[PDB]
């Protein structure tokens, strides 16, 4: 047995991003950002033909929704790309199509800053502003709509995938 080691800590909130043009002091409430580096997931209907080659984008990081708990209550555009702790939670989405993993440093923990008593708190969800650079996707597992479960043997890991711990 071993225990882990504690995470490298980037200077720049949104390293991360892949649209830099995030402004990071529109975020409201301030941010609680994740210190950790633990694996995170996104369901994503897209292809990974698509994710692998632009990465995750937000919707509009110029005139979006920068405050939390309003994205998290009613999905509009927003600099931010949502993200969740919980392997599992592709479980609750309709045809959400693939279950895409994550390596990336920060992000905003969402619950943290916005605490864990609202509406969507199980959600469990890390927030990326300015969205998340192709190499920081792991990789991908399809979801099979009838059973809601990963099809494995359809996993594709991100050939643009750089681990940085
Ligand atoms: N998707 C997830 O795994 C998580 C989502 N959430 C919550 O769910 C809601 C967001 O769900 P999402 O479906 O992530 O909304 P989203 O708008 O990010 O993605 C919705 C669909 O729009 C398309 N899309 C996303 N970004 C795009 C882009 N840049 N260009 C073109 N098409 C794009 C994809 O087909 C995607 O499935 C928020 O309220 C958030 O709090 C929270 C935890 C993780």
């Amino acid at each position: 047995k071993a225990a882990a080691p504690a995470c490298p800590r980037f200077d720049d909130p949104v390293h991360a991003a892949a649209d830099p043009r995030v402004d990071v002091e529109r975020i409201t409430p301030d941010p609680v950002w994740r210190t950790t580096c633990g694996t995170l997931y996104r369901s994503d209907s897209r292809g990974p033909a698509v994710v692998f080659e632009q990465g995750f984008l937000p919707k509009d990081v110029i005139d979006g929704q920068y405050d939390i708990e309003s994205y998290v209550l009613v999905n509009q555009p927003s600099p931010y790309v949502s993200t969740t702790y919980d392997h599992d939670l592709y479980k609750t989405w309709y045809k959400s199509g693939y279950n895409y993993y994550i390596d990336a440093p920060g992000g905003v923990d969402v619950n943290k800053t916005i605490g864990d008593r609202h509406k969507w708190a199980d959600q469990v969800e890390v927030a990326f502003p300015g969205g998340i650079r192709t190499e920081f996707v792991i990789g991908v597992c399809p979801v099979d709509k009838k059973t809601r479960t990963e099809k494995m043997s359809e996993c594709v890991g991100n050939p643009h995938y750089e681990p940085w711990h």
